[PDB]
C-alpha cells in the first residue's frame, strides 16, 4: 500500500508542552495531512501520507514530538484513506 491513514492516540505528559505545535513540524517534514487535537488529558492525531512518511511521523511523535513531552503509551489504528484531507491542522 503506497499511502496509509492512521488514528494515533498519545498518552503521558502530552498537554501543556507545545505537543500540537511540535507535531505540526513533524507533519510538515514527512508530507503528512490530517489533524492534531487535545482530547480530555491526551492527544489524538489523524495522519495520512506515504507509508514510509507515516512511519517517520509516528516515530517522531511517540519519541516525544516536544522536548518537554513524555509519551508513556500510544494506540495506533489503520484506517481507510480519507480523500478530503489536503493539509495538516492543529484543532
Amino acid at each position: 500500500r503506497h499511502m496509509r491513514h492512521i488514528h494515533l492516540q498519545v498518552f503521558g505528559r502530552v498537554q501543556g508542552v507545545g505537543f500540537r505545535y511540535f507535531t505540526q513540524r513533524i507533519a510538515m517534514n514527512y508530507n503528512i495531512v490530517g489533524t492534531v487535537q487535545n482530547v480530555d488529558d491526551y492527544v489524538e492525531i489523524y495522519a495520512q501520507g506515504d507509508d514510509a512518511d507515516i512511519e517517520r511521523f509516528i516515530q517522531g511523535v511517540i519519541e516525544g514530538a516536544s522536548p518537554a513531552s513524555n509519551v508513556t503509551s500510544h494506540q495506533l489504528e489503520e484506517l481507510e484513506l480519507n480523500q478530503k484531507l489536503s493539509d495538516f491542522r492543529s484543532i
